[PDB]
């Protein structure tokens, strides 16, 4: 009956989407966003992120994070909670500080601890720490990697892991769905965290593809399987197929086909738990501001208009 519908009869435990806060008025988007057929998971795109839940050091805000979970919850949708630890959307105070080691620990600690113990229950997953990898898979030059190094990684998981035992904790990431030294590195952090002795449960590749230049089903599928080999779960988390504008009829039954591929890799790994879209509909892709002349990257269009890419997904999913 739809896209959820079609993962779970593959057994996946949902398809869902992303959505952010200023969508939420919207009453034709939000009455889609709730169709359970097509969506049985929910991430907030932007409101349990650092800047967000703590904008002033040990002043934590809950209101917008738990506003998506209330939706989630009358819906009967899993949570994706995102994200904990991020080099981007910290707020100033972060960013700014003069930190020791000690100092700058004791602030991610606690960030974690709040977060994490406010949502305990209501999560499947923690996107624990994300894009922690530079491109050739040495560790990005954030704060934390700067003032604390590795071990910030480890800590972060296991300081999740005290607040609330049973939600999955997920490295998040983009860059490592296909083979490379990015990819390779990412497999490195689930052989790191569990040297430290800390736990991870999930990887998740973050998907966001370009139409015409997505990785093939088959290259897609012995990278899922060569994650879910050293026995961690995995899911797409952000996948959008982003093309170069204009739209054309080719253009989309290309976006088709690279959509099609990334369900079909899901449903051929076992451990591939789901898949989320990042939102659904044109409308509110984050892409156009950020990728120049680059749009159209989502299964419905701006008119929350099914394209091609929708009956892609279907195929994929074996409907
Ligand atoms: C801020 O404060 C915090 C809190 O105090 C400090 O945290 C400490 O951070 C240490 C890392 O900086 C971290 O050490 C690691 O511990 C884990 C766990 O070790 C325990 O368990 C294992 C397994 O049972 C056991 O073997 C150990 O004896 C311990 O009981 C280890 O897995 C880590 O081991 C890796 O790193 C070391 C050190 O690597 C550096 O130095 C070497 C040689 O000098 C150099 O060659 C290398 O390139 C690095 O510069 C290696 O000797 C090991 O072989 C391991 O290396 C593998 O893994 C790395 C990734 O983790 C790869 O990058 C590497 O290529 C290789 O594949 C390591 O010992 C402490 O546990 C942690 N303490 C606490 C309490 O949390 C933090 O340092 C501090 N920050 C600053 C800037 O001051
Ligand atoms: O509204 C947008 C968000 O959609 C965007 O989401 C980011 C994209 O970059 C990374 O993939 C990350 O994991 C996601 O959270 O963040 C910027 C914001 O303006």
């Amino acid at each position: 009956a739809g896209l959820n519908t079609a993962a779970k009869a593959k057994g996946l435990k949902y398809f869902g989407s992303a959505t952010d806060n200023p969508e939420l008025t919207d009453s034709a988007y939000v009455a889609q966003l709730s169709n359970t057929d097509d969506f049985g998971q929910i991430t907030p795109g932007n409101s349990m992120k650092w800047d967000a839940t703590e904008p002033s050091q040990n002043s934590f805000s809950f209101a917008n994070g738990d506003a998506v979970v209330n939706l989630a919850n009358k819906n009967g949708q899993l949570m994706r909670c995102h994200t904990l630890v991020w080099h981007s959307q910290l707020p100033n105070w972060v960013s700014s500080g003069s930190w020791t080691n000690a100092t700058l620990l004791a602030a991610m600690k606690n960030h974690i601890t709040n977060v994490v113990t406010h949502y305990k229950g209501k999560c499947y997953a923690w996107d624990v720490v994300n894009e922690a990898l530079n491109e050739d898979g040495t560790f990005r030059n954030s704060v934390f990697y700067q003032i604390i190094g590795p071990a910030y990684i480890p800590i972060a998981f296991a300081t999740a892991a005290a607040a609330d035992p049973d939600v999955k904790l997920y490295y998040n990431d983009y860059s490592i769905e296909y083979s490379g030294a990015k990819a390779t590195a990412a497999q490195n952090i689930v052989k790191m965290i569990k040297a430290y002795g800390a736990k991870i449960d999930g990887v998740g590749l973050q998907a966001h593809f370009i139409v015409g230049s997505t990785p093939s089903q088959s290259d897609l599928t012995t990278v899922l399987k060569g994650y879910t080999a050293l026995g961690v779960e995995v899911a797409y988390t952000e996948l959008d197929i982003r093309m170069q504008l204009p739209s054309t009829a080719a253009k989309l039954a290309q976006q088709s086909t690279d959509f099609q591929g990334v369900a079909a890799a899901c449903v051929s790994t076992t451990g591939c738990v789901g898949v989320t879209i990042w939102d659904w509909t044109d409308k509110y892709s984050w892409v156009p501001s950020v990728f120049q002349g680059y749009g159209a990257p989502l299964p419905w269009d701006e008119n929350y208009v099914k394209k091609p890419a929708y009956d892609g997904l279907m195929a994929g999913l074996g409907a």
